[PDB]
């Protein structure tokens, strides 16, 4: 049946989150936390990026009893269905995504319980703006029959020409449990005949288990040996909150204590060092949380989305991320086993991340190594998990390292595609300059970042295209009248609905940017001073760029001093 919108490297996927009011809802009012609208959003999202966002509906708070959500989702269909695009005076129906499975679906914890297949296959039918329906973060509450439900909700969609879309992580072997690993195989069977109207994404919010890299490798494994047809990630900001993180940089864990402003600490520039990993793999579905904070609210872009998100995508569309073809080429090593029977997360700390409670690679030497689950056939060395190589985190370097030369020096992250060189400092909450020496030829580029800092280096006919961005906002307030671990644990709560607020009045507005911080380039093997072209970023965010040229040592510093994204070019 013909897909309803294509979604791969050259059309990417952008989810844009709406969550329902259920206290309003109650009241007959149809709304959504932050005060968004259906309309409105739609509307404010940037033209050339409308060909790759779809709407997707939440159920959030909606009452948990029958009706609820299908009352508030017919609504809302028939608000997209409507649209009228006002310029051209058409009738352009807005592309929907409906989150129909969550929390395993639990008659206690959401309203998705009452949505039938048979209520979503009608739904496809009267909707051809309907383009796919989500399942998302049921690892702690493993339904009886959730493998059962997944290959009903992919029927269903391959059926009607839409997607089925699962953000999962591999908390409690989930990945592995989803595809038969305990005995429960419908959805494996499912995916045989529909894999073209799967996509499979990570879900990072339960940092605290450091599960990030083991189910980002099934991700883009599944992918690879047609298990999906695309895949990707959700990116979360309730990560601090999970992990016990407060203050940026400061002493002490405050455990689960102080929610909503925990989730509006991450600095916004570690979104796009996590979505580089999607990327720089060849994942190209992107969906974040919390949505207040890294969308916006009101209708209006948040500075996380207009700085770091929106840039971000635009850049993943221009330049389309490695096809399946040439990251199967790239790949030398690809595991065959389950992650949970090998310690999981645990896995690739000292290999290419540096703790297990990370979002972040600690090195692009690897890249990200691909696997899928042992109860799948296979249908490059594909490696068992159970062999020699494997059996300790020496032996799978020792291993890795004959197959992939090193290919920078530096304790930084860095990986090059084409004549790009990425870069990025791994740090999370520890305030550590990292340096690393790139090669071009020939150019000898050396970098020095600041943490929540990434970097593309492009090397072109007349020398270097540079995109970087430190964009980071100062969250100290939030954190006002707390000395310590133990004074930040007792402050008032902020609330949910005070957190939104905090957004709409300090954020929004009145924001309380971060301080000018120092990037440095250095340049080797150079005749002349190189000059300086096309210089553009955040709005009074940046000093003109210093040179420093030392024409006896062929070389030039360049010294940054910025707090936003930045691009320019450098001619030599
Ligand atoms: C109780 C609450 O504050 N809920 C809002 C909050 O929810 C997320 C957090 O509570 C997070 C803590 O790490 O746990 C996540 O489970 C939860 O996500 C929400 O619930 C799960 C089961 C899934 O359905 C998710 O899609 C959903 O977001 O933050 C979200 C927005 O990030 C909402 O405001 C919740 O109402």
């Amino acid at each position: 049946v013909d897909k309803r919108r294509e979604i791969n490297n050259e059309h990417p996927l952008l989810m844009m989150p709406l969550y329902a009011n259920g206290e309003e809802f109650n009241q007959g009012k149809y709304t959504f936390w932050g005060g968004d609208t259906l309309t409105g959003k739609w509307e404010n999202i940037p033209d050339d990026l409308k060909p790759y966002t779809v709407i997707q509906l939440h159920p959030d708070d909606l009452p948990k009893r029958d009706g609820a959500a299908r009352d508030f989702y017919e609504h809302m269909l028939e608000e997209a269905a409507k649209y009228v695009n006002p310029k051209t005076g058409k009738n352009e129906p807005i592309p929907v995504i409906l989150t129909v499975y969550t929390a395993g679906n639990m008659p206690y914890y959401t309203s998705a319980h009452w949505l039938s297949t048979s209520w979503i296959d009608k739904m496809y039918q009267k909707y051809p703006n309907l383009h796919g329906i989500f399942s998302t973060e049921n690892y702690w509450i493993w339904a009886n029959d959730i493998e059962n439900k997944a290959a009903d909700y992919l029927k269903v969609s391959a059926k009607n020409g839409g997607y089925f879309i699962w953000a999962e992580q591999n908390n409690g072997s989930a990945i592995e449990k989803a595809f038969g690993k305990n005995g429960k195989i419908a959805f494996q069977k499912s995916v045989d005949k529909y894999w073209k109207n799967l996509i499979f994404m990570f879900k990072n919010t339960p940092a605290a288990e450091g599960n990030d890299s083991t189910t980002e490798s099934y991700m883009k494994g599944l992918w690879l040996s047609n298990h999906t047809y695309q895949w990707g990630g959700l990116m979360d900001t309730w990560k601090w909150y999970e992990t016990g993180k407060w203050k940026l940089f400061a002493s002490g864990n405050i455990g689960k204590s102080q929610g909503d402003r925990q989730w509006l600490t991450e600095p916004e520039s570690m979104l796009g060092e996590e979505a580089l990993g999607v990327y720089l793999n060849g994942g190209v579905v992107y969906n974040f949380e919390h949505p207040a904070y890294t969308y916006g609210v009101n209708n209006k872009e948040s500075l996380l989305f207009s700085e770091v998100i929106k840039e971000f995508f635009r850049y993943v569309i221009a330049h389309p991320a490695p096809s399946k073809e040439k990251v199967l080429e790239d790949t030398k090593v690809f595991i065959h086993g389950d992650y949970s029977n090998k310690g999981n997360g645990k896995f690739f700390v000292n290999v290419n991340t540096d703790r297990e409670q990370t979002p972040l690679y600690m090195t692009g030497r690897y890249n990200v190594i691909p696997a899928i689950p042992g109860v799948l056939k296979t249908d490059i060395q594909i490696k068992e998990i159970t062999s020699p190589e494997f059996s300790s985190t020496q032996a799978r370097k020792e291993y890795l390292n004959k197959l992939y030369p090193m290919n920078y020096e530096g304790d930084i992250f860095a990986q090059k595609l084409d004549n790009r060189w990425f870069v990025y400092n791994y740090k999370v909450n520890e305030n550590v300059k990292q340096t690393g020496k790139l090669k071009f030829n020939s150019l000898e580029m050396n970098v020095e970042f600041e943490p929540h800092t990434y970097g593309i280096f492009e090397r072109i006919s007349n020398g270097l295209k540079v995109n970087l961005n430190n964009f980071r906002t100062n969250k100290d307030s939030l954190w006002s009248n707390a000395q310590d671990a133990n004074q930040a644990k007792k402050l008032p709560q902020l609330t949910k609905k005070g957190a939104i607020k905090w957004i709409e009045e300090h954020y929004i507005k009145d924001t309380q940017f971060g301080e000018k911080r120092v990037t440095k380039i250095v340049l080797r093997g150079i005749d002349k001073l190189p000059t300086i072209h096309s210089l553009s970023g955040t709005n009074n965010s940046y000093d003109q760029p210093s040179l420093n040229f030392d024409q006896k040592n062929h070389m030039v510093t360049i010294t940054i001093n910025s707090n936003g994204n930045l691009e320019f070019e450098l001619h030599f």
